[PDB]
């Protein structure tokens, strides 16, 4: 092909940073290679930051854009999962994401929004509220939406890293049954 590469900003959290993966295995790196098969030579800026909430993303979006030598021709925004993990307000996550998309739209950078989905642990009221923020934002900011970014691994535990292991309430009872003898013995009589 002739010419310089197309510049894409991947603005996200651990799912873009490649947490737990080797060099070149992250989603931005592998997406860059896959776009070759669409006739596209892209340079994807990996602006994933592990642990970033929507507020953290809002705090740095201007800095990240102002730091680029080449203005992004597309910005892919993937945030909200860490708000989920902290049980944070879905309303505030929507507001923070709105601020991010507003900055991109001000600069006339096209947007692809990666939809996040809440697990049932947070309850149906929270889950419905959280899930709905992404179609709302995509419509409001004329962004293209991937409705469920992790859909392709949702039924594939073999494609998910083993890392955090937080027991459920029933799992806690299991651990208590297994370890209470040791605690009782360790406590002086």
């Amino acid at each position: 092909s002739m010419g310089e590469s197309r510049v894409i900003l991947a603005f996200g959290d651990a799912l873009f940073a490649g947490y737990g993966l080797d060099k070149g295995e992250s989603y931005p790196a592998k997406l860059e290679t896959a776009l070759r098969s669409h006739g596209i030579n892209a340079r994807i800026i990996n602006a994933g930051v592990s642990g970033d909430t929507t507020a953290a993303g809002l705090q740095r979006i201007k800095f990240v854009l102002d730091s680029q030598p080449d203005k992004p021709e597309l910005a892919i925004v993937e945030l909200g999962g860490n708000d989920l993990l902290r049980g944070l307000s879905p309303a505030e996550a929507r507001q923070n994401l709105s601020g991010i998309l507003e900055e991109l739209q001000r600069r006339k950078i096209p947007i692809l929004l990666m939809g996040m989905r809440a697990p049932p642990n947070l309850g149906a009221k929270y889950q419905r509220e959280f899930d709905g923020i992404y179609p709302y934002l995509a419509e409001k900011y004329d962004a293209k939406l991937v409705p469920f970014f992790l859909e392709a691994v949702a039924d594939r535990p073999d494609l998910i890293q083993k890392d955090h292991v937080h027991p459920t309430a029933r799992g806690v009872e299991e651990l208590v049954s297994a370890t209470s003898n040791a605690v009782a013995k360790a406590l002086p009589a």
